[PDB]
């Protein structure tokens, strides 16, 4: 809950907002990276039979 | 589990079990991200409003 949003201009708070879906986004490929590397081994074990 | 040496002494079943299991956890971490900048965008758009 930012407070400096106030005195701020209307083209500004919408640059704000279109800076966040990308920052989410790159946090969501970074999150899936996390998850493809939790996978990994358990798909080289079932080959290892 | 983060270690192959492990894992490859367990059974094919309970290997597929451990696979099928990360996907509805990941898919919770993933919601919880955007629930997180929802918050983020609550006090732009109502700074947009009070203009």
């Amino acid at each position: 809950d930012f407070d400096f949003l106030k005195n701020l201009s209307l083209e500004e708070l919408q640059m704000r907002l279109k800076a966040l879906d990308p920052m989410m986004e790159r946090e969501i490929e970074e999150l899936r990276q996390r998850y493809t590397a939790k996978r990994q081994p358990i798909l080289d074990a079932m080959d290892a039979k």
